[PDB]
């Protein structure tokens, strides 16, 4: 809508308070016009609708429970916004500072968040396996970086492709996460997933088995239940990106870390400069070499951890 920019408070999921970039015009909206062509948040008022109706408030405050899951994607799709623009000068999910578009309590009980080619979208969860997901700053960008997927390498959303699809969404929400830097880690959703259990989380980069999940090309699924293991097969490649921040041995195969910087860097060039709708892992690892080579030389540390890494998870 046509408005002013305005400031508005409120608070998340969580329960802590944020300011959230507004437009004025009569009633105040949740759309942010400081990046990019705008960020909007609507209401699917527990609809499958989308987007539903953009989130109109009356004054400004956005306190109550049901404004909490609206706070905290408009939030955090400016947080991963910030993240792209500043880390790897990328003006939006296109390049061209597209419109981001995300809509809250979508359905009821819904225990998922995705991008659904046009917008991100969120449940509210059931409160038993998930609160609302837009609580989650790496899911935001997990969901935030699909869009970035499909207008770049287009990964097809089906087994090694998809699985490729996947970690990626999981590696840079883990960056976005750490370049927020309020409580980071290597795990997806541990903050709004069960919130009777302390200390899980819906997947983990750093032990992907520790959720049943493959650490290791050898244990890849083959079936064809969740578009054939895109969700499950992710481990391998959320293993070898964490082993090349983080280092450390696996399997026998040592790797010395190069940092959470140099990962992105790599990666986010692997995804915007060789990666294709569908590369394989085998493919991946030397989009990632390749990557490092232009990067850091290929005689570099970056290159040769790069391999290190992948050959840690069976990658060849
Ligand atoms: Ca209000
Ligand atoms: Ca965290
Ligand atoms: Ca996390
Ligand atoms: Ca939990
Ligand atoms: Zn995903």
């Amino acid at each position: 809508i046509t408005g002013t920019s305005t400031v508005g408070v409120g608070r998340g999921v969580l329960g802590d308070q944020k300011n959230i970039n507004t437009t004025y015009s009569t009633y105040y909206y949740l759309q942010d016009n400081t990046r990019g062509n705008g960020i909007f948040t609507y209401d699917a008022k527990y609809r499958t609708t989308l987007p539903g109706s953009l989130w109109a408030d009356a004054d400004n405050q956005f306190f109550a429970s049901y404004d909490a899951p609206a706070v905290d994607a408009h939030y955090y799709a400016g947080v991963t916004y910030d993240y792209y623009k500043n880390v790897h000068n990328r003006l939006s999910y296109d390049g061209n500072n597209a419109a981001i578009r995300s809509s809250v309590h979508y359905s009821q009980g819904y225990n998922n968040a995705f991008w659904n080619g046009s917008q991100m979208v969120y449940g509210d969860g059931d409160g038993q396996t998930f609160i609302p997901l837009s609580g989650g700053i790496d899911v935001v960008a997990h969901e935030l970086t699909h869009a970035v997927t499909d207008y770049t390498a287009g990964l097809i959303y089906q087994n090694e492709s998809g699985a490729i699809n996947e970690a990626i969404s999981d590696i840079f929400g883990t960056l976005v996460e750490f370049y927020a830097n309020k409580n980071p880690d290597w795990e997806i959703g541990e903050d709004v997933y069960t919130p009777g259990i302390s200390g899980d989380s819906l997947r983990s980069m750093s032990d992907p088995a520790k959720y049943g999940d493959p650490d290791h090309y050898s244990k890849r699924y083959t079936g064809t239940q969740d578009n054939g293991g895109v969700h499950i097969n992710s481990g391998i490649i959320n293993k070898a990106a964490y082993l090349i921040s983080q280092g450390g041995t696996h399997y026998g195969v040592s790797v010395v870390g190069i940092g959470r910087d140099k990962l992105g860097k790599i990666f986010y060039r692997a995804l915007t400069q060789y990666l294709t709708p569908t590369s394989n892992f085998s493919q991946l690892r030397a989009a990632a070499v390749q990557s490092a080579t232009d990067l850091y030389g290929s005689t570099s540390q970056e290159v040769a951890s790069v391999k290190q890494a992948f050959d840690a998870v069976g990658v060849k």
